[PDB]
């Protein structure tokens, strides 16, 4: 009919815009600055790199860790980074100068994961040493050591007001902790216990998104301790692969995958809505831009690049 019209899209159309080369070993994490201007990457090459979020332009390299870095995270004001390294330390960095402000010492094995609280006065870390540590940003001192897990801690994240921390571990548990006291408020262990390789709070703090090493992501209502959504079809049995809530356009879940693709699901229906092809190794990390429909993806040693993808919705 002459009245036929183009239907409103129900899937995104992410397309490759830039490939970011410079790391010399596997990329381990990518994160967008809260102000939207920058992308930070960490690598097994012991370096952090900063790139422009919209143009993919290399900006600077930040260096000082003695061994590879598994995770990097921004402060709320986009002025600081914290990194987690195999050298058993975290470092706090002034992004503008590239200088190390503090070295956070206390973990007894690799530090795998890190995050600032919303206020950005605290940092949370998780380690192969099975502990979660809470650090004061201004002093660099460890405030609390939580005997959180019985195997390596794969992820740590604060909720939206900082009052809670969620941790995950290869022990098969996710635990929720009261930040102020360090007490465990809940353990999620519904059914059997495959290693949990990633967890984060949803942006409203009412759910947790958790990855397990059986090719499965789950959205849990942890206040009810019930699984609301399951996302499958990707490959994840080996690596601690980040996942994201994409909120700028359509409401998606985004993850890397061991088949070298970026997977995007419809959060509500659980349908795979896009698979982004181009990387030549496992996609270990993805990040979603805070205001624009932009995904960054990063891959392991056969690839060593970060890709920026943009969608109309």
């Amino acid at each position: 009919s002459a009245t036929q019209s183009k239907p409103t899209p129900v899937k995104p159309n992410y397309a490759l815009k830039f490939t970011l080369a410079g790391h010399t070993k596997a990329v381990s994490s990518v994160k967008f600055s809260p102000n939207g201007e920058w992308l930070a990457s960490s690598s097994a090459d012991k370096l952090i790199k900063i790139w422009g979020a919209y143009d993919g332009k290399f900006e600077k390299t930040i260096s000082g860790h003695k061994l590879g870095i598994s995770d990097v995270a921004w402060s709320s004001d986009s002025n600081l980074l914290v990194s987690a390294s195999d050298d058993k330390t975290l470092k706090i960095w002034d992004v503008s100068s590239g200088k190390c402000l503090k070295t956070l010492k206390g973990h007894s094995n690799y530090v795998f994961c890190c995050n600032f609280n919303p206020q950005s006065n605290l940092i949370v870390s998780g380690s192969f040493d099975e502990s979660v540590r809470i650090w004061d940003v201004k002093t660099g001192k460890c405030l609390k050591t939580l005997p959180a897990h019985s195997d390596p801690v794969s992820a740590v994240h604060f909720n939206r007001d900082g009052s809670l921390i969620v941790s995950s571990s290869y022990d098969g548990l996710c635990r929720i902790w009261d930040t102020a006291s360090g007490q465990c408020l809940k353990t999620l262990i519904d059914d059997d216990n495959p290693p949990v390789s990633f967890v984060k709070f949803s942006p409203n703090g009412k759910y947790i998104l958790a990855a397990t090493l059986d090719n499965t992501l789950k959205l849990w209502d942890y206040s009810k301790g019930k699984c609301l959504k399951t996302y499958t079809g990707h490959k994840n049995e080996k690596y601690c692969i980040f996942a994201n809530f994409s909120v700028t356009g359509g409401k998606w879940i985004v993850s890397g995958s061991e088949d070298n693709l970026v997977y995007i699901w419809n959060l509500q229906t659980k349908e795979i809505v896009q698979k982004l092809q181009g990387h030549t190794d496992v996609v270990i990390s993805t990040a979603c831009h805070p205001t624009e429909n932009i995904i960054a993806s990063a891959a392991l040693e056969n690839d060593k690049t970060i890709k920026l993808w943009k969608s109309d919705c």
